[PDB]
C-alpha cells in the first residue's frame, strides 16, 4: 500500500491543461499537452485523430 503521490501538470512542457490552449491526447499515455507544448502543428490538433504523445512513444517500445 505505496503512500501515493499528487498528479501533476500535462503539457510536457511544465503547464497545466488550458482550454484557451489545445492538446493532443497521448493515444497510450493518456495525456494532453499545447501542440506547441511539444513542437507540433496547430493543425495537428485538428486534423489529428491518430496522434501519440512523445512520452508515449518512450513507453510504445525499446
Amino acid at each position: 500500500g505505496p503512500l501515493g503521490s499528487d498528479t501533476k501538470l500535462y503539457c510536457i512542457c511544465k503547464t497545466p491543461y488550458d482550454e484557451s490552449k489545445f492538446y493532443i491526447g497521448c493515444d497510450r499515455c493518456q495525456n494532453w499537452y499545447h501542440g506547441r507544448c511539444v513542437g507540433i502543428l496547430q493543425s495537428e490538433a485538428e486534423l489529428i485523430d491518430e496522434y501519440v504523445c512523445p512520452q508515449c512513444q518512450s513507453t510504445e517500445d525499446a
